């Protein structure tokens, strides 16, 4: 029956709502009762206000009127306004005061995950002032999250009009008995309930959640957490920079402020960074989360020296360069996360704050070669197995879907052991056809990783394993030095290949290094745990990187 | 003869030089004349500064070291070193201190103009200090103008060791007495001699440039003003956004700081704005330069309501909404011009401020339909040329060399006449076969414009002339507003079709309104002026955008 819902902005997705501010003021200042409401209704339908609120005039011309409002009700009441008394003050205080509701917010997006298609529907105004763009900040985080924003201001019609509703049902494809209509106005729900919607007043939130439970019949209150806000690649900005003449990288790019690349691992994409991305832009960042090399969009060539880390750096260096930035926070995990720490000690000048999961910081050791050194651990055995150039990319490219399935798994999933591969003989010789998904990733999620790796295949994202002695010499020269620019590493309980104690010396290297830890968490932290991991960056970020 | 040109950085790119602050210091502080070169020289090859310069250590480490030896001279000098001495402090100082030295800069640009390879190569440090981003910032600046630059310290060898000057010559895969090789440091240019390059010792920078002059045949010095740094498209970051199932948005961006959208006229490009980019990128912006819906690689679908302000404007807001950018600083020109007028008016709250090459805003008539507005102005008898659909684009689609080498022309150089179009039968029925070049332009500018204007032709262009009614409706819904935002009018003294007259009533919409005015440009203000043109927006930026 029911498939749409429509929320109001003021007292229902955001709160304190602002007339709540009329009142609160009126109270605070000591002002007759109802004084500062019967100066922004004044003149009903014709008055200041219905003008603001249709898109006639903006919020600046309208701050004068109002004033001019509250000087004839306060002559009337026979009462005097306090010295100092501003509107613009008030309502510039009143709109910065106005949050997101949350739990509003996660039923409306909880709806729309089963169906629903979902709007907002409220009256508001065309700001100029010069604090707009906090208000201009909240739209842009509550919309997105939505089927259709109608604003009064800019459809020149206001609740609680009629004309408005049938806008609503004609933008909605929908008829009003399919539609349930949420509103913190009574005045305003009346011509949506006379079409027959299904309508609720909001007073607190969990009663009308309580109802909206019980007329669309899906769970809303005390629901489990939800995931953090994913990607949809093809809304995404996507961009471009070549690097050298066989070899572009491209990245995807959200938000504003200081930069932020995201640099991932083996065998991965940017869209394995999905639930950073809109958290970290949210938090006043600018994402550039890449393709390394090898990888998705970004070129893949074939020759092994493409893949050693001075060159990889060097072109992450260039990549900065061409986008005209002085430095960015380099984020990295797996084997983006030894290329961000080199990124710290070749380049420190280019690097604002470098961040790690999982990956720890080992200096080269000058004594043995890393062949050895790989040798001497029986967890690193899939690295000899992925030398041969061949042997791996013959078994991770037959069946893409199956090396997806198999890899992407949590640490309670039958996680492949690494355990002797190449005596073995494969990485896959002892799981099945047909794996089962994991919890962490959709059908679709997989499909993603699929389509990505049929441009290039496995060579050159295996090829990062295949400069072991070239990276050898090149980590060497720089074993006089310490990395003493803000430093964060974060382990994680159960990645049994890059486990927390193989960071327990960082320390004698990174002396301010700073360290966050995530229980009960494998390989693939960013899917395993993208809450924890979020804020884990954000906070270090605000503290660190700023 | 000569082929290359090598620079140091400290004491010829950039002053003052660091060790002058070393000499600087001393006197200031009344210490035993040159004390603090000898801490700085301390220990020779294998000294404390040697292992700096070659990257065995970085800047941080390195600060402690040379404190040693500080104490260590005055000790032996039997002085004191002053409370409050510092190192870090005394460096971190001198490091902002030193800027460009811009002459230099400007010889080197026209030596590798001429055909030069240039090269900076420099003794210098891994900086990590908290400051670092300045010198990231000024390396930056002038390495994008050099074919090499060669770090001591990313290379491990210094000046004056023989080896780095064996890898200069190879670097730039030429024989030693094809370069000319300048340093302020004598003991440095002498195993550039030995080899038999050509050497200058650089005290004040005119008498280096005169001997650079005098050795290489190159007019360098009291050479006219140079033009802005252009953009070249394939070193360019490319950036994509779908705005909605058949539209994308190419853009351009460079830089870092408050977002800045320069939204191009007819018929241009992104690359219209070529000299403002790097300017604005480089002066402490985020330049995103548009193709507007219609050009180049953006999207052109064919149907004229595709092309009307209304929509135009919303795809701004949702491109904006993708790149996750609350607000951005609207610059337009021409038609881009009108454009960011409208998202000023009807998107307050999503720009930070606007900005206008040329087209004024006049408020919609709504006593008089907009075609007899068009019919009131002779000038703008090309507007109904343009109406006819097919008409225009066969005329403008038939040869686009022709094409743009007639549009592209500066005031002095036999523009069109715009004059009695309709009654002439088109725009260049009057003009050449083969148009001379305009002094604005290269052969290889031109062949750009005709490049992008293949992917679509003029279609999509012409037709946002062609929504004059349906423009004319939606801007009357703004007619009792102003703007009241930041806002910038800069007329062109010579466009005779976007006359400077034609603003005069701008203040009674926008009250607050800022101006520039150039004289002595045409129609093409980016290209005709685009010095002044830059100055005007920085300035206007730098006071009314941040
Ligand atoms: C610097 C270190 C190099 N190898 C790393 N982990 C790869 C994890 C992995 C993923 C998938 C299959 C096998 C292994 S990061
Ligand atoms: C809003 C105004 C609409 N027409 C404008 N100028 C086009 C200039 C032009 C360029 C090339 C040929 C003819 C004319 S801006
Ligand atoms: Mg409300
Ligand atoms: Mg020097």
């Amino acid at each position: 029956t029911l498939r749409a819902a429509v929320f109001d902005l003021d007292g229902v997705l955001a709160l304190p709502a602002v007339f709540g501010v009329l009142g609160r003021t009126e109270e605070a200042l000591a002002l007759p009762r109802g004084l500062l409401n019967d100066a922004f209704q004044k003149g009903g339908p014709e008055g200041a206000t219905t003008r603001l609120m249709k898109g006639e005039i903006t919020l600046s011309q309208w701050i004068p009127l109002m004033e001019e409002n509250c000087r004839k009700c306060s002559e009337t009441a026979k009462v005097c306004l306090p010295k100092n008394f501003s509107i613009k003050e008030i309502f510039d205080k009143a709109i910065s005061a106005r949050k997101i509701n949350r739990p509003m917010l996660q039923a409306a997006l909880m709806l729309r995950k089963k169906g629903f298609t979902t709007a907002i529907l409220t009256n508001t105004w065309l700001d100029d002032r010069a604090e707009r763009d906090g208000l201009a900040q909240l739209m842009c985080e509550l919309k997105m999250h939505f089927d259709f924003l109608i604003e009064s201001c800019q459809v020149g019609m206001v609740k609680p009009e009629p004309q408005i509703y049938k806008f609503l049902l004609d933008t909605l494809k929908a008829s009003p008995s399919e539609v349930v209509f949420l509103d913190d106005i009574g005045a305003n729900l009346k011509p949506a309930r006379d079409l027959g919607m299904v309508t609720i007043l909001v007073q607190d939130t969990d009663t009308a959640l309580k109802e909206l439970e019980k007329v669309t019949g899906i769970q809303l209150l005390n629901t489990p957490a939800p995931l953090p806000t994913s990607c949809n690649p093809s809304d995404m900005s996507h961009g471009y920079v070549t690097v050298k003449p066989r070899v572009r990288l491209h990245f995807v790019e959200l938000g504003s402020g200081p930069a932020v690349c995201l640099c991932h691992g083996f065998p991965e994409s940017w869209y394995s960074w999905r639930y950073q991305i809109p958290a970290l832009a949210q938090a006043g960042y600018r994402v550039l989360a890449m393709d390394m090399k090898g990888y998705g969009e970004s070129s893949a060539p074939p020759e092994i020296e493409e893949y050693c880390m001075e060159v990889l750096c060097k072109e992450m260096v260039t990549f900065l360069d061409k986008l005209g930035l002085s430095q960015a926070v380099f984020i990295g995990h797996d084997w983006g996360g030894m290329l961000v720490w080199y990124m710290a000690l070749f380049y420190p000048e280019r690097v604002r704050a470098v961040a790690s999961l999982n990956t720890p910081f080992i200096p080269a050791n000058p004594n043995m070669s890393p062949l050895e050194s790989i040798k001497a651990n029986p967890v690193f055995d899939y690295q000899l197995y992925f030398q041969e150039p061949g042997v791996a990319e013959a078994e991770l490219e037959q069946n893409l879907s199956r090396t997806f399935k198999s890899l992407f798994r949590a640490s309670d999933e039958s996680v492949l052991s690494m355990h002797k591969v190449c005596e073995a003989g494969g990485l896959f010789v002892n799981s099945p056809e047909e794996p089962s998904l994991s919890r962490m990733v959709t059908e679709e999620e997989i499909q993603f990783y699929v389509q990505q790796f049929k441009k290039s295949g496995f060579r050159g994202p295996l090829n990062w394993y295949r400069n072991m002695e070239r990276n050898w010499k090149w980590a060497c020269k720089s074993l006089g030095r310490k990395i003493l620019i803000p430093a964060l590493m974060v382990t994680a309980e159960k990645d049994f290949v890059l486990v927390p104690q193989m960071s327990q010396h960082m320390e004698d290297w990174i002396p301010h290094l700073k360290r966050g830890h995530i229980e009960d968490c494998g390989h693939w932290t960013q899917m395993d745990k993208p809450t924890e991991v979020n804020q884990i960056l954000i906070k270090w970020l605000d503290s660190d990187a700023r």
